[PDB]
């Protein structure tokens, strides 16, 4: 006997057996589940998310909100129209510890994964268990967590899941600046050569028209112009994260210490 | 892609047996499915057969050499008299992909199991069962069963794919099937098959060790495990690779009351595998 669910109100729910009952309910009346993964302490950037979920044509939307191992992020929720919100504790997410896992391709060990060898192990694992729990159409995530989003789409692929993986443009402050909730940490000098992150990245978009060596160039002139700012990468390469081609699409993915606080970001780029 | 019902409708390219599944469901239809790696005969054809008997049931086989669990060279492959079994049992779909559709990108994201894997059939093969549970789940998620089925002969594989459904929440229902026998006890094995008339005589004291010890084990642990080793010593040239008691999950639980006798040993060149309910004591 399916559980309770109310149109156009936002219903939680904490076990993963009841969201996964409502959703395939859902499903039959002819709704398109769209799923987006959150860690909570949300910000316009996962609200990006929500919004690009809610123009498919009879979606409904699911939130989840899970810290991989409040009444704020309900509010927003709420207030962007969000039907269902997942809240699932980590005793029901790992109920059996940590037992069987995914382990990524090579590129999981790359880049992010050089400080962090485990990480999108974590990712792919959980990622690939709300896929199983909520059964979406459709699962939304920011460009912003670029190498994530290939890693999650090479899941996707590699084990035949039935899910559009879809992925939304990094949400940006007014100077550039990438949003995130670890924005907040940076003092005033900090945040001022934090914007050389992207300054960095669109420079050498444009820059891109004289090829591949002038775009590096231009995005590493910027990042040396800034203070306070330890680059762990710069690093081109095309889309799916393979080896720069000598033309065409590609990507550049930078990392960037500045105290405590490590930022990222990325852009597209076309070499000519 | 075409499916004509109350026939047998191969299929090779993933995308089509994942079409033709969902279209049956959508009209609901209820799929099972049975994984296998061919060379099939009447231990896969009592897995079909409880398939068979789920009202509503439309039954996908799958025939794969799996070359991530792998002597791959040496597996046994008979497509033919496979397909027309299935065509004889009324199965309505064969999945028999390439080795290019399931491994496009060769062997990228891929099924870590738990420390179980790493134990018993897998201590001297510790990457066998990544490559069962990689292949299985890529099964259920092109095939999208309500059902799938597995005998317990392999019950190691069987306990890890329950472990695969149940951590990552797979809305599938796992159904073990009791292992089929040869009249004298040998459990059907697609490996039977290369056994001399010597090794073939030998090749009973497996069960008969099992059986032996499951009656014994009113006595407890240690005479059901005695009970075993006495039959297996008194048979020529069989080499006991381990005979092991466990807990039913195999997992880091204490034998309480009930369990599992896993033996596994060479004939030759040819390995058997057995295991067994026990009960201990009362
Ligand atoms: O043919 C068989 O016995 C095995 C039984 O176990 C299998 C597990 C995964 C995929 C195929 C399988 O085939
Ligand atoms: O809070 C976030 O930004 C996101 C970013 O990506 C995620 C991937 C999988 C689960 C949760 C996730 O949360």
């Amino acid at each position: 006997a399916i559980p309770a669910f109310h149109p156009g109100e936002l219903n939680v729910y904490s076990a993963p057996g009841d969201v996964a009952d409502v959703s395939r309910a859902l499903r039959l009346t002819g709704r398109r589940v769209m799923l987006v993964p959150t860690m909570g302490a949300l910000h316009e950037g996962h609200l990006a998310l929500v919004r690009a979920a809610k123009r498919v044509p009879g979606s409904v939307v699911v939130v989840s909100i899970f810290v991989n191992p409040p009444d704020d992020d309900l509010a927003q929720l709420r207030a962007e129209g969000v039907e269902i919100a997942f809240t699932p504790t980590t005793a029901a997410m790992y109920p059996d510890g940590l037992r069987t896992t995914v382990q990524p391709g090579p590129l999981a060990a790359e880049l992010e994964g050089g400080p962090r060898p485990t990480h999108f192990a974590g990712v792919l694992t959980v990622v690939l268990k709300l896929l199983q729990i909520v059964r979406p159409d459709r699962v939304f995530f920011g460009e912003k967590d670029y190498q994530q989003l290939v890693l999650i789409r090479q899941l996707v692929a590699d084990f035949n899941l039935d899910v559009a993986v879809v992925g939304v443009p990094t949400v940006r402050e007014a100077d550039g600046l990438a949003m995130s909730s670890r924005n907040r940490y940076l003092d005033p000098a900090q945040r001022a050569a934090a914007v050389a992150l992207s300054a960095a990245l669109t420079a050498a978009a444009h820059a891109a028209t004289a090829g591949a060596q002038a775009a590096l160039d231009a995005a590493r002139a910027v990042l040396d112009a800034a203070p306070g700012v330890a680059v762990d990468y710069l690093e081109l390469r095309d889309i799916g994260l393979g080896p720069m081609p000598l033309n065409g699409s590609g990507r550049l993915l930078v990392a960037a210490r500045l105290g405590t606080t490590r930022l990222l970001d990325n852009i597209a780029i076309e070499i000519g």
